[PDB]
Protein backbone atom coordinates (compact mmCIF):
# COMPACT_ATOMS: atom_id res chain seq x y z
CA UNK A 1 0.00 0.00 0.00
CA UNK A 2 1.96 3.00 -1.29
CA UNK A 3 -0.68 5.58 -0.38
CA UNK A 4 -1.62 6.35 3.22
CA UNK A 5 -3.63 9.38 4.28
CA UNK A 6 -4.51 8.31 7.85
CA UNK A 7 -4.12 11.85 9.29
CA UNK A 8 -6.24 13.54 6.62
CA UNK A 9 -8.87 10.76 6.76
CA UNK A 10 -8.86 10.35 10.54
CA UNK A 11 -11.55 11.41 13.02
CA UNK A 12 -10.32 13.95 15.60
CA UNK A 13 -12.68 12.40 18.14
CA UNK A 14 -10.65 9.21 17.84
CA UNK A 15 -7.07 10.39 17.42
CA UNK A 16 -4.23 7.86 17.27
CA UNK A 17 -1.53 8.10 19.99
CA UNK A 18 1.24 8.25 17.35
CA UNK A 19 1.25 10.03 13.97
CA UNK A 20 3.99 9.22 11.43
CA UNK A 21 4.57 11.68 8.57
CA UNK A 22 6.81 10.46 5.77
CA UNK A 23 8.25 11.96 2.56
CA UNK A 24 9.13 9.64 -0.37
CA UNK A 25 12.11 9.73 -2.74
CA UNK A 26 12.36 11.15 -6.22
CA UNK A 27 10.00 9.66 -8.83
CA UNK A 28 8.48 7.24 -6.27
CA UNK A 29 4.80 6.30 -6.36
CA UNK A 30 1.84 7.11 -4.10
CA UNK A 31 2.87 9.10 -1.06
CA UNK A 32 5.02 6.42 0.63
CA UNK A 33 7.22 5.12 -2.21
CA UNK A 34 9.42 2.05 -1.78
CA UNK A 35 10.48 2.38 1.91
CA UNK A 36 7.44 3.86 3.61
CA UNK A 37 5.24 0.72 3.56
CA UNK A 38 7.89 -1.38 5.37
CA UNK A 39 8.24 1.19 8.11
CA UNK A 40 4.43 1.53 8.38
CA UNK A 41 3.82 -2.20 8.73
CA UNK A 42 6.27 -2.41 11.65
CA UNK A 43 4.81 0.64 13.41
CA UNK A 44 1.35 -0.94 13.18
CA UNK A 45 2.66 -4.15 14.72
CA UNK A 46 4.09 -2.15 17.63
CA UNK A 47 1.24 0.27 18.38
CA UNK A 48 -1.66 -1.57 16.76
CA UNK A 49 -3.69 -0.47 13.73
CA UNK A 50 -5.69 2.15 15.62
CA UNK A 51 -2.74 3.30 17.73
CA UNK A 52 -0.78 4.86 14.87
CA UNK A 53 -1.71 7.00 11.87
CA UNK A 54 0.53 6.74 8.81
CA UNK A 55 0.54 9.85 6.58
CA UNK A 56 2.58 10.29 3.40
CA UNK A 57 3.42 13.71 2.02
CA UNK A 58 1.38 14.03 -1.15
CA UNK A 59 -0.45 17.00 -2.61
CA UNK A 60 2.03 19.52 -4.03
CA UNK A 61 4.99 17.23 -3.30
CA UNK A 62 5.43 15.64 -6.75
CA UNK A 63 8.91 14.21 -5.95
CA UNK A 64 10.34 15.68 -9.16
CA UNK A 65 13.97 14.55 -9.43
CA UNK A 66 15.28 17.92 -10.63
CA UNK A 67 13.99 19.70 -7.54
CA UNK A 68 16.70 18.04 -5.43
CA UNK A 69 19.13 20.60 -6.91
CA UNK A 70 17.17 23.58 -5.50
CA UNK A 71 18.69 25.55 -2.53
CA UNK A 72 16.91 23.53 0.15
CA UNK A 73 17.05 20.18 -1.66
CA UNK A 74 13.41 20.31 -2.69
CA UNK A 75 10.79 22.88 -3.81
CA UNK A 76 9.18 25.59 -1.68
CA UNK A 77 5.75 24.16 -2.56
CA UNK A 78 6.77 20.78 -1.14
CA UNK A 79 8.00 22.33 2.13
CA UNK A 80 4.68 24.16 2.50
CA UNK A 81 2.86 20.84 1.97
CA UNK A 82 4.75 19.00 4.71
CA UNK A 83 4.56 22.00 7.08
CA UNK A 84 0.81 21.93 6.57
CA UNK A 85 0.65 18.26 7.54
CA UNK A 86 2.55 18.87 10.79
CA UNK A 87 0.19 21.75 11.49
CA UNK A 88 -2.85 19.55 10.79
CA UNK A 89 -1.55 16.86 13.17
CA UNK A 90 -1.00 19.43 15.92
CA UNK A 91 -4.51 20.88 15.62
CA UNK A 92 -6.43 17.62 14.98
CA UNK A 93 -4.60 15.59 17.67
CA UNK A 94 -2.84 17.88 20.21
CA UNK A 95 -1.82 14.93 22.42
CA UNK A 96 -0.36 12.64 19.77
CA UNK A 97 3.36 12.00 19.74
CA UNK A 98 4.79 12.69 16.27
CA UNK A 99 7.51 10.86 14.34
CA UNK A 100 8.81 11.51 10.86
CA UNK A 101 11.02 10.27 8.10
CA UNK A 102 12.17 10.84 4.56
CA UNK A 103 14.18 9.24 1.78
CA UNK A 104 16.46 11.04 -0.69
CA UNK A 105 14.69 14.27 -1.79
CA UNK A 106 12.14 13.41 0.90
CA UNK A 107 14.94 13.46 3.53
CA UNK A 108 15.91 17.01 2.48
CA UNK A 109 12.17 17.86 2.55
CA UNK A 110 11.81 16.41 6.06
CA UNK A 111 14.87 18.39 7.27
CA UNK A 112 13.76 21.69 5.71
CA UNK A 113 10.21 21.33 7.06
CA UNK A 114 11.42 20.50 10.59
CA UNK A 115 13.83 23.43 10.46
CA UNK A 116 11.03 25.92 9.59
CA UNK A 117 8.43 24.42 11.91
CA UNK A 118 7.14 26.28 14.96
CA UNK A 119 9.20 25.05 17.92
CA UNK A 120 6.14 23.92 19.90
CA UNK A 121 5.25 21.48 17.12
CA UNK A 122 8.84 20.53 16.23
CA UNK A 123 9.41 19.59 19.88
CA UNK A 124 6.58 17.02 19.62
CA UNK A 125 8.48 15.00 16.99
CA UNK A 126 10.04 12.31 19.21
CA UNK A 127 12.23 10.91 16.45
CA UNK A 128 13.08 11.32 12.78
CA UNK A 129 14.73 8.85 10.38
CA UNK A 130 16.47 9.96 7.18
CA UNK A 131 17.64 7.57 4.44
CA UNK A 132 20.11 8.69 1.74
CA UNK A 133 20.17 12.17 3.24
CA UNK A 134 21.06 14.60 0.42
CA UNK A 135 22.11 17.33 2.88
CA UNK A 136 24.15 14.97 5.08
CA UNK A 137 27.52 16.64 4.41
CA UNK A 138 26.16 20.19 4.35
CA UNK A 139 24.33 19.83 7.68
CA UNK A 140 26.95 17.60 9.32
CA UNK A 141 24.42 14.77 9.72
CA UNK A 142 21.94 16.94 11.62
CA UNK A 143 18.55 18.54 11.03
CA UNK A 144 18.84 22.28 11.89
CA UNK A 145 17.14 23.22 15.22
CA UNK A 146 16.50 19.55 16.03
CA UNK A 147 18.33 17.39 18.61
CA UNK A 148 20.93 14.86 17.50
CA UNK A 149 19.57 12.27 19.94
CA UNK A 150 16.20 12.27 18.17
CA UNK A 151 17.80 11.96 14.72
CA UNK A 152 18.94 8.78 12.96
CA UNK A 153 20.63 8.97 9.56
CA UNK A 154 21.04 5.94 7.28
CA UNK A 155 23.75 6.79 4.75
CA UNK A 156 25.32 3.84 2.93
CA UNK A 157 28.98 3.72 2.05
CA UNK A 158 29.13 4.61 -1.64
CA UNK A 159 25.86 6.56 -1.61
CA UNK A 160 27.22 9.71 -3.25
CA UNK A 161 24.35 11.92 -2.05
CA UNK A 162 25.66 11.53 1.51
CA UNK A 163 29.05 12.96 0.56
CA UNK A 164 27.81 15.99 -1.34
CA UNK A 165 27.04 14.74 -4.86
CA UNK A 166 23.62 14.70 -6.53
CA UNK A 167 24.20 11.42 -8.38
CA UNK A 168 22.29 8.17 -7.95
CA UNK A 169 24.54 5.15 -7.46
CA UNK A 170 23.54 1.58 -6.46
CA UNK A 171 23.97 2.09 -2.66
CA UNK A 172 21.31 4.85 -2.83
CA UNK A 173 18.75 2.16 -3.73
CA UNK A 174 19.82 -0.21 -0.99
CA UNK A 175 17.94 1.02 2.09
CA UNK A 176 15.35 -1.79 2.14
CA UNK A 177 16.89 -3.73 5.11
CA UNK A 178 17.12 -0.50 7.14
CA UNK A 179 13.46 0.33 6.51
CA UNK A 180 12.51 -3.20 7.66
CA UNK A 181 14.52 -3.23 10.89
CA UNK A 182 16.66 -0.44 12.43
CA UNK A 183 14.52 2.48 11.24
CA UNK A 184 11.23 1.32 12.78
CA UNK A 185 13.17 -0.01 15.81
CA UNK A 186 14.58 3.52 16.39
CA UNK A 187 11.19 5.21 15.94
CA UNK A 188 9.46 2.75 18.32
CA UNK A 189 12.20 3.20 20.94
CA UNK A 190 11.95 7.02 20.75
CA UNK A 191 8.15 6.99 21.11
CA UNK A 192 8.32 4.61 24.09
CA UNK A 193 10.99 6.79 25.71
CA UNK A 194 8.50 9.65 26.08
CA UNK A 195 5.20 7.79 26.23
CA UNK A 196 6.23 4.86 28.37
CA UNK A 197 4.78 1.35 27.97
Amino acid sequence: RTTRDDLINGNSASCRDVIFIYARGSTETGNLGTLGPSIASNLESAFGKDGVWIQGVGGAYRATLGDWALPRGTSSAAIREMLGLFQQANTKCPDATLIAGGYSQGAALAAASIEDLDSAIRDKIAGTVLFGYTKNLQNRGRIPNYPADRTKVFCNTGDLVCTGSLIVAAPHLAYGPDARGPAPEFLIEKVRAVRGS
